């Protein structure tokens, strides 16, 4: 049994996706059919999205038809999970710096048709500003100290007003000594000068270890 949940685009069978490409998997993992219609395993061990959503996360603006520009796109895991959920209408716009990761992307962009694969250094989106539309959603997991600053040019740049921003931050990535309580409360702090509004925030539960999820809109 595979149904809905709260959030479109998403499934529970009984957290899985629909796949975009019946009869592929992108990293091996495995699928169901219910007749007819393909749903793909998404696992919440592996991302950080799918762990947020099992741990009550209220939004996600990720959703059918929706522009995504995701910042530490990797091999493209995740990044597959969101381009199910977004649809033939939506787009995945897929920074990732990694040549090596960049060529995983670009395979996987091959095989679908909503998936840009973006493969620069999202600390300067005026060197790829061309190759990206105002997209709706940021969601960044670059696993860096200065994460909040690239999240920021890049909504400057891209994000609509209206927008929201999805992010992942390790604490111990932004400051190995401090609390994390502490390192999500000076991520967020500087949120307000670039009007950046922070709606919630989660910690990632037992997949994750002291790392937060905030969701947040962008000029509102
Ligand atoms: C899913 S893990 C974190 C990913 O973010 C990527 N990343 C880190 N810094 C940057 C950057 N400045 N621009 C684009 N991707 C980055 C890394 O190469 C890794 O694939
Ligand atoms: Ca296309
Ligand atoms: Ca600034």
């Amino acid at each position: 049994m595979v149904e809905p949940h709260r959030h479109e685009g998403v499934f529970i069978c009984r957290l899985v996706t629909k796949n975009l490409v019946p009869g592929e998997s992108v990293y091996g993992e495995k699928r169901v059919s219910i007749s007819k219609i393909e749903y793909r395993a998404w696992n919440p061990f592996r991302s950080k999205l799918a762990a947020a959503i099992l741990g009550g996360v209220d939004q996600i603006h990720i959703k059918p038809g929706a522009k995504v520009l995701y910042l530490g796109a990797a091999s493209g895991t995740t990044v597959s999970h969101v381009s199910d959920i977004v649809g033939p209408d939506g787009l995945v716009y897929a920074v990732e710096f990694s040549h090596r990761s960049g060529r995983d992307l670009i395979n996987l962009a091959k095989k679908r048709t909503n998936i840009i694969p973006v493969i620069e250094d999202a600390r300067h989106p005026h060197k790829y500003r061309m190759l990206i539309a105002m997209v709706d959603v940021i969601f960044a997991d670059v696993a860096q100290p200065d994460q909040t600053r690239i999240v920021a040019l890049n909504a400057h740049t891209f994000l609509r007003n209206g927008g929201h921003f999805v992010i992942s931050i390790k604490a111990n990535c932004i400051d190995s000594t401090a609390s994390a309580e502490a390192v999500f409360a000076s991520e967020v702090k500087k949120m307000q000068q670039e009007n950046m509004k922070p709606q919630e925030q989660l910690t990632l539960e037992p997949y994750e270890r002291d790392h937060a999820v905030v969701v947040g809109v962008y000029r509102p």
